């Protein structure tokens, strides 16, 4: 039933790897917590630098290791201290930059209020409690608001939660239950280089591609169609080789597909025309009836499937 | 013949690079196995953390470290306990992040149901034997199947097997045979990207290269054969520079062999035209009899070769 | 209150990652302050290799851990020196080699007077105050300068200014303020590569668009807006796939929109031609009224947008 | 005169990186000799895990570490082992991980039998010979044929040279000259995907290119001679994107020299009708006669250059 | 005024990083200078491993760290030996394997006398002097004279300067001195693939676009300039994504800037003749005059800029 109460500076959030759903994170913890009242020598209170620690491990200074359950493999403990009051009261703050890894949906590809769910457990303490948990963002993050791409953001807001394993251990009783300190914080991406070269040579080379219909040579208009045919390619190929990839398809890229089967199924007009089973590849007056559903049977198809 | 228990917590599979066929799981082995009966201080069993370890190697604690056969290196052991009862009982437990490398055959590239076969050995132990297997995956993973690529999964399958080595040791009566644990784990790859823009250009691409046959003038026919040689390697050059690389072909681009071969046979129809032994370049009887078949003889060969 | 003065050497600036915003810096830190006057053994003052500084950290020799605000992680220590004085000055050199970190505005993305804002704090120390600063930069990088991209500097310039914290200590008055060491140090890239073939394409391939409006015929101007619409998208697939990428777009790719939305436009005097509501596709006079505005009328859009 | 007994297990050999000449080499060496008989405690040999080593250096036992020479840095002691017999005899195992580099010719790139020479020194031993050499190789690699690329091997071939220094030491006499344990072990690459999709475009649109000839007008022929222009630039562009990158150009794109001067020569054919120096464009009688020398001179090239 | 002779291995030069100006070196460094006469037990002289050398630091062996300047970070000391003799001579010998930094001009990019400047100082000695340099390289590297890239070398050509520092230390008097070894080695790049496929397709391509000029149709004539754009931005396409990147434009590419002006000076003479300010777009005498100047007015210019 030992207190602890927690602090956490974020100072960076970067560098998003969404094959891995990965995430990178600098700050500092900092646990506050009472032990044992010991003497400080001298009058101000004891101070440990990082190898030093290593000489109060020897006399068993119940120092615990703070997991992360987010993490992928185990974070930089780069610079560390030892606040050690003498009325038992412990700081230990600490740098750390870990790979993080949590579930991020991607709902709407450009615009996505996502959640960077940050946690921290006790390692191997079961009801040793984690008492009062402090969030304490203070980098002014918001100010270049066009320069950070996930940092236009909202607030802090942390939580203490609750989580029992019974596989675990063997004491099944009370102490097989461990205190999760669960430290959400939401960001949106700063949307404009996703929105401003993405899907605006998308969805109008659609509206470029009406303009083959309006032609009567079968020597003019299937080479268009072939070009039509080539740009949708060349276009799929400029998508993937910047953005971030992904095992499941963009929003922007649920109209490739479209710019497939759209061009796919006006091949079915052209060859009737080329078989127009009365005469020759002149286009009939069906062909001049759907001169209008070509252009506006296809720029509708935007406002569904958001 | 030491009796070890083992189990598996399994956190996360990810990141498959198949140039080395590898991948990289997380999670906690655990250790229980009884030792010898000592005293733990208090009432409570001992505990001990990362470093502290280290003094209790000194004292000779019979500590086995657990290799992995299908690692490429050494695996980071961050965080580890050792939770020593004072029945002899020792439970250890360790996260894990290492490369694993096993055989990962692809008969169908998009569709495959893999096997993931994490196992474990003793390094340098005959015949102290590994008793009790348990595999104990726990994390939700299935509740986002479209998102998750790979954990669309079936069910967890543990095992335990023997290997024997000769060459290995010098006695070769009975103390030259490893106990092998081998936790093989099923998984099926989400295919929606994988086949929403990976073969449908593909496969109907052949079904845009049969209107130059339906051509009469060979200044239109031969710039749309070469508009057909031109996006063909445009494809090809699409192709290998999203995916992870093989040293073998995949089903996808068994088809851009035929993507040439098709057009490439058409050239003979094409030269049939224009060394039509008779006249000039303009098309024979035949060349207007071979307009169905030039269409409808390469879309059935996605059907065979499966 | 402890005197601390400092000094920087600075060998090299290199590497700039912007999705981080990061660089990297070497270099060696001299800090220069006087502690207690002991003997040195002999005449000479003592010096202390790599190694056996972890033997005078057990003697508790103070020596501070200076850290980093900018740094991702921790910097490499590679080589170290005490040139422990009997008169109780202290020099300590450190090489340095850390993934910086700071705010680089791109106000202007090729001419840029941007600001490399390296600094240093103390760890764990509130008013042992850093006294004297001092910038050394000593290498000649100017002379190259056709080669050095960032390198054609200006001066060297220092600072000590000073930070509080309130949250971070228990004690309020006087004793939570740290002296912060703040040196600055402009850049200049050289912006040769960046601007001989990156916007000499952009800003005259819309000098090569006009060349649609002097056509009669909607057999040849169609498909040289179809050549426009794929030359801006191989253009734009030639962008960023050199550079280092961004979330907000830069200042050259400002104009890859306007390089659609004009073009978009001309599909309406296209249109206008087709759609000519008394004859067929033939230009009217007010098509040809339009012959100079169309060169000229974006030409001019360079020269407000900066 | 210190006899050594040596023993390597190949467990994998992967991931060939040629701008390096490097690749990576997986298994474990044993070696076995005879030391000092001394006590073993109980009845059972003394086994020594991985820090308990270190243990057993402070004593002075002699563990000759065995460099290797092809290999850059330091390879991963992952695991080890001291199986150290009462009669003297020692086995020691590890684990080897490390970027090895030695010289691979790529006298033919796609079929080549190329030899991995791995190797074994002692770093600092003179005349305490490496008596038994012994390759292992007993993981079943032949048996995935299609799957494994470099593994459809040949045979173990092992070798015990000697190699000496002059400049080395100061005693010249017989204590300069080092055994050298050379085991090179033979591999050939699965050349399907190095062949299937690598030269099949390549050697025959030479074979599409010589259809300009068989034009009539320069409106027709000199479009489709930029087409044989562009399409040749795409093909390089296919090229080294995918491969590892080389200094030295491949034996596949010895032929895009000759598929510029191929072309490079048609333009003379083109300019001798341009500058028929007696009439216009039209093409003499000189220019129907070399209609076949055209194809048929280019595709004979590809059996001189192997 | 302690003497150090040195000695210097060079076994592999490799991976040239030029955004860094970096590459990689493998080798050996000795030392070889005599300290105290001591003893050494038995008759022949003692020798140390590598963790075995943390004993000898200990009772104060002058063992000197020697650093590097052109390093950056810290190389790897994988492997060690301490010959010491029993009349106070040490041999001390050590692989490297260091990411060394250097200027490197690039005057002439294919052709190119580049210099590799390893260098070697006394971290923390004043006027310990090293006497005698000596390079020892010692590998066959020419024998591949096509195989490898740098390595078709001149001569090994070692020196021993003198550099001071005086803002360094406190003692200006002769003792703030460094003896700097300054090993330059000379290396020519293999220039084979830089030349076989770099320009060639670069100096004549601009030889092909003086067809243009040749036509007389405005719809034949505008089509083939929109492939000269296009044709010339897919070759810049083709450029940095082989090469190691540069922030200087390389002397190949300064000839993308004429591909570009020259179409750009030839839009002046389509113009001309599209305004030609008496009738339509017919080619005037003038227009027919240029013919000549068109080809080989730009063909000249690869002459002057070398």
């Amino acid at each position: 039933p030992v207190d602890v109460s927690v602090s956490i500076f974020i100072n960076k959030i970067y560098g998003v790897n969404t094959l891995e759903q990965t995430y990178k994170v600098d700050g500092y913890i900092v646990a506050q917590w009472t032990g044992k009242p010991r003497k400080t020598p001298g009058d101000k209170p004891l101070i440990v630098e990082n190898t030093q620690i290593e000489r109060w491990i020897n006399n068993g200074l119940w120092v615990p290791a703070l997991e992360f359950i987010n993490v992928v493999g185990s974070p930089d403990t780069g610079n560390k201290r030892l606040m050690l009051f003498p009325d038992g009261r412990v700081i230990y703050n600490a740098r750390f930059l870990g790979s993080f890894s949590n579930d991020m949906d991607f709902r709407l590809f450009p615009f996505d209020r996502q959640q960077f769910v940050l946690e921290l457990e006790p390692f191997s303490y079961n009801n040793q409690q984690l008492r009062f948990s402090d969030i304490q963002v203070y980098t002014e993050n918001i100010d270049n608001e066009e320069i950070d791409e996930w940092w236009i953001r909202g607030k802090a807001s942390t939580h203490i939660s609750d989580i029992r394993y019974d596989h675990l251990s063997s004491v099944q009783p009370n102490q097989n239950e461990f205190s999760r300190i669960t430290v959400r914080i939401d960001a949106v991406r700063n949307p404009s280089y996703y929105l401003w070269s993405f899907i605006l040579p998308l969805g109008l080379i659609i509206a470029a591609s009406w303009s083959v219909f309006w032609l009567e040579s079968f020597s003019e208009r299937l080479q268009t169609s072939f070009t039509l045919m080539l740009t949708v390619v060349a276009y799929a190929f400029y998508t993937s080789n910047i953005l971030p990839r992904l095992p499941y398809t963009t929003v922007i890229d649920q109209m490739i597909i479209a710019g497939y089967g759209s061009i796919f199924a006006a091949i079915l007009l052209i060859i009737f025309a080329h078989h127009r089973q009365a005469n020759g590849v002149e286009d009939d007056l069906l062909i001049q009836r759907c001169r209008l559903a070509f252009p506006l049977g296809f720029l509708a198809i935007g406002c569904v499937l958001v």
